C-alpha cells in the first residue's frame, strides 16, 4: 500500500552499471518504503562488522565491563586492511575500541578478534535471529567472507533485512538506550562512507552508516540511518553485485541509488 508509491528509474541506473541493485528504504514515519531488489540475496562484504558491533553491544548489557576489557593481540591476527589495530600491535586495544574500529575503519583484525568473542560466524548469526532476522547469514572469516560467488548464500543478507534489522537496532528497542546510542555514534563516525550514501544526504543532516566492499564481482554495499531535520529519521541500504569477477564496484552507483530512494520517499535532498 504504501511501497513504492513514486516510481524510480532504479533498472536504468542498474544497467549502467552493469549488475544488479538492491535497494530498500523506509521512511520511520508514515511506514513509506522504496523496495527495488529487496529480498534478493547481496554479499554482506565487511557491512555485517556494523552488526557485529551492535551483538558486542547486546552483550555488554549482560557484561559489565565487556567494553573496557584490554585485547592484547599477535601479529598473525593482523590480516590485510587492518588500520587501527594495526598501530596498537605493540599495545592491544579494548574491546570498545576494537568494535569502533571494525565499525568507522571497517578493520579486519578487530572484525575476527570480535567474532571469536562472539562464538563466531554462527554466534553473530544466532544475535540477528534473536531481534527476529531470518535473512541474514554469516558463514565465514576474514578474508574468506567476501568471495561474493555468484548465486551463493554464504555470508549474505537482503536489503530488506539489513534496514529492519538496522532500524530495530538504531531507533527500536533491541539495544538498551545507552548501547543504542553507542551504536548510532560509532556509525556516525564512520570515515569509509564519504562517496556513498553520505554524498546524498544534505550536510546538515546527521547520518551514520556502514560500507561494505568485496574487492570482486561488483559487490559493494552501504547501509545508514539518516535524520532529515524535521521529520522522521529514514533508513535504508543500497547493495550492488555484478556477474563478472573482474567487474568493478562504485561508489557513485551506490550514492545515485541512495538519491533515488530519498526521492521516491519524497524527502527533499540536494
Ligand atoms: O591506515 C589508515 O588508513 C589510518 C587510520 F586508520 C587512522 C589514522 C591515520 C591513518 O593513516 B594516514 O592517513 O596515513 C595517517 C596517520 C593517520
Ligand atoms: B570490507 O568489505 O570493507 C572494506 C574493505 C576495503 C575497502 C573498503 F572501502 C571497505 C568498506 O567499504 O568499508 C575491506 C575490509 C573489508
Amino acid at each position: 500500500m504504501l511501497t513504492n508509491l513514486v516510481a524510480e528509474p532504479f533498472a536504468k541506473l542498474e544497467q549502467d552499471f552493469g549488475g544488479s541493485i538492491g535497494v530498500y528504504a523506509m521512511d520511520t514515519g508514515s511506514g513509506a518504503t522504496v523496495s527495488y531488489r529487496a529480498e534478493e540475496r547481496f554479499p554482506l562484504c565487511s557491512s555485517f562488522k556494523g552488526f557485529l558491533a551492535a551483538a558486542v553491544l547486546a552483550r555488554s548489557q549482560q557484561q559489565a565491563g565487556l567494553l573496557d576489557t584490554p585485547i592484547r593481540y599477535g601479529k598473525n591476527a593482523l590480516v590485510p586492511w587492518s588500520p587501527i589495530s594495526e598501530k596498537y600491535l605493540t599495545t592491544g586495544m579494548t574491546v570498545a575500541e576494537l568494535s569502533a574500529a571494525a565499525v568507522q575503519y571497517s578493520d579486519n583484525a578487530a572484525a575476527n578478534l570480535l567474532l571469536k568473542e562472539l562464538g563466531g560466524p554462527a554466534g553473530l548469526t544466532a544475535f540477528m535471529r534473536s531481534i527476529g532476522d531470518t535473512t541474514f547469514r554469516l558463514d565465514r572469516w576474514e578474508l574468506e567472507l567476501n568471495s561474493a560467488i555468484p548465486g551463493d548464500a554464504r555470508d549474505t543478507s537482503s536489503p530488506r533485512a539489513v534496514t529492519e534489522s538496522l532500524q530495530k537496532l538504531t531507533l527500536g528497542s533491541a539495544l538498551a538506550a545507552p548501547q543504542r546510542q553507542q551504536f548510532v555514534d560509532w556509525l556516525k563516525g564512520n570515515t569509509t562512507g564519504n562517496h556513498r550514501i553520505r554524498a546524498a544526504v544534505p550536510a546538515d543532516w546527521a547520518v551514520g552508516d556502514k560500507t561494505g566492499t568485496c574487492g570482486v564481482y561488483g559487490t559493494a554495499n552501504d547501509y545508514a540511518v539518516v535524520w532529515p531535520t524535521g521529520r522522521a529519521p529514514i533508513v535504508l541500504a543500497v547493495y550492488t553485485r555484478a556477474p563478472n569477477k573482474d567487474d568493478k564496484h562504485s561508489e557513485a552507483v551506490i550514492a545515485a541509488a541512495a538519491r533515488l530512494a530519498l526521492e521516491g520517499l519524497g524527502v527533499n535532498g540536494q
